[PDB]
């Protein structure tokens, strides 16, 4: 033998990358690259947690979690962006429970949104598969990795075969075009077709609600905690928190404050948030409305926060 572990570690470790991929071996500390592709999630907090500024384009994302925790509110946002930037979004509904005016308020352009309501789970994966091949799409989202039942099981082993099939036959395709895919999975525990997905998924988000956003009266919404358990595009395990107001989505202004203080730019103490000499207000909800009505200063915080971190 001879070399200093390191010089022999990164040698093989590099050997690994060549043979299996990029995100194969990683040292959780790394700042590792930035592929100019990434869909903001609307949550500066989350997409800085993803390590690239948003959900990677040309990968398959899995957003699991209990109900009423936000998974979709995110996806719906996800669409809102990659769509407000010239992209074409397709939503493969198998839940039949999408609210438009909720979406309308999050930035999605419903009218130029492709909605399909498959009959089988085998069909849903196809129109999604042939639809993802036209390269026309940017972001496609399948609602309910669960509500994708095969034909049998409606006349007379299971889905994780259907899924597995669909995934292989689609992961390849998915990236030659550049369409990142989202899958909402959910309530089969709390404290189906997994297998396949749990392994193709380049990134897996754990969206669980933590607290009901009280607002003097009863409450404006809910605060969510996402844990990116699997990340192949950067270092995994980072987590992020943010607020969701009842019918108004992820609170941008509110998200900046959190980031605005945990990184300095905004000073507290006295329950009086103050952005360098200039105060905002007393009570996160009042300095939240200060940002909400002052995009000017707001941008600046958001601006500084991204420099200080991920471009
Ligand atoms: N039409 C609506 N009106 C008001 N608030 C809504 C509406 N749709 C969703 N919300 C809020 O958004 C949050 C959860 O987003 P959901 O769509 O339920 O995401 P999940 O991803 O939690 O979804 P299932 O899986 O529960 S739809 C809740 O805290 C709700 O208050």
């Amino acid at each position: 033998q001879a070399p200093d572990r390191e010089k022999a570690l990164e040698l093989a470790m590099a050997q690994i990358d060549k043979n299996f991929g990029k995100g194969s071996v990683m040292r959780l500390g790394e700042e590792v690259r930035q592929p100019i592709s990434v869909i903001p999630t609307g949550s500066i907090s989350l997409d800085v947690a993803l390590g690239i500024g948003g959900l990677p384009r040309g990968r398959v994302i899995e957003i699991y979690g209990p109900e009423s925790s936000g998974k979709t509110t995110v996806a719906l946002h996800a669409v809102a962006n990659a769509q407000a930037a010239g992209g074409i979004a397709a939503f493969i509904d198998a839940e039949h429970a999408l609210d438009p005016e909720y979406a309308k308020k999050l930035g999605v352009d419903t009218d130029s949104l492709l909605v399909s309501q498959p009959d089988t789970g085998e069909q849903a994966l196809e129109i999604a598969d042939m639809l993802v091949r036209s390269g026309a799409l940017d972001i496609i989202v399948i609602d309910s990795v669960a509500a994708l039942v095969p034909r049998a099981e409606i006349e007379g082993g299971l889905q994780a075969r259907l899924m597995s099939q669909a995934l292989r036959k689609m992961t390849g395709a998915l990236n030659n075009s550049g369409t990142t895919a989202i899958f909402i999975n959910q309530l089969r525990e709390k404290i189906t077709g997994g297998k396949a997905l749990k392994f193709y998924a380049s990134v897996r988000l754990d969206v669980r609600r933590i607290e009901t956003l009280k607002d003097g009266t009863d409450a404006v919404g809910n605060r969510t905690r996402v844990k990116v358990v699997k990340n192949k595009v950067s270092p995994p395990f980072k987590q992020a928190e943010f607020d969701i107001l009842y019918g108004q989505g992820i609170s941008r202004e509110g998200s900046l404050i959190d980031m605005g203080v945990e990184h300095g730019f905004i000073r507290k103490s006295g329950s009086w948030f103050t952005y360098e000499g200039e105060q905002l207000g007393q009570g996160k909800e009042n300095a939240r409305k200060f940002l909400l009505e002052n995009t000017d200063v707001a941008n600046e915080i958001e601006k500084k926060i991204k420099e200080k971190l991920g471009i």
